[PDB]
């Protein structure tokens, strides 16, 4: 078991975002009459909505708005990756603690409790707890030193998520996937 500690992103690394979002702006797209593929969109979504928008709906009157309506009854039921709660679960079954930091507000925790993972974290770090933004490593330390972190790996799918763990001094893990995650832990 290479690592104790699990220091975790949530979008885009244990939440589905673009998932979520995909299905609202694929929803919305067809208000207008116009069909749009789920890959394109996701992949456009991913790149930022402004991107998305002046592709797919760039002259759409009130789309965005009505966008942001569908996207938020979406995240009524937010979607994990797949495997992400057994994999949570083989973690904390070794002794792992899991840890969560997020720049979001107190919304990150009604996101957990509707997923049903908000039970493995130690702790859940959102932007109350005053620190500063990834890359800054922060947060990262903060944790660090609370929980005595000796054998940690920081996970997220962006840059700023394994520049933070770099200078924490944290092992990182550029999130691609749960299987390729796994066959790094062999577990
Ligand atoms: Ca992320």
């Amino acid at each position: 078991m290479k690592y104790h500690d699990y220091i975790w992103d949530l979008g885009g690394t244990l939440l589905d975002n673009y998932e979520t979002s995909t299905a609202a702006f694929v929803e919305t797209l067809a208000l207008y009459g116009i069909t749009q593929d789920h890959d394109s969109v996701y992949q456009a979504l991913k790149v930022s909505t402004p991107f998305a928008i002046e592709t797919f709906a760039p002259n759409l009157e009130n789309f965005l708005e009505k966008y942001k309506e569908n996207e938020a009854r979406e995240l009524e039921h937010p979607i994990l990756f797949e495997g992400v709660s057994d994999l949570l679960e083989d973690i904390s079954n070794q002794g792992g603690r899991h840890f969560l930091v997020s720049h979001r507000n107190d919304q990150v925790l009604e996101i957990l409790e509707k997923t049903s993972i908000a039970a493995y974290f130690t702790e859940v770090v959102t932007s109350s707890s005053g620190f500063k933004r990834k890359p800054n490593p922060e947060s990262m330390l903060y944790l660090r030193e609370k929980y005595q972190i000796s054998s940690g790996l920081v996970i997220g799918d962006r840059p700023i998520d394994i520049e933070a763990g770099q200078a924490a001094g944290l092992d990182t893990h550029l999130f691609t996937s749960i299987v390729n995650l796994r066959q790094v832990l062999d577990i």
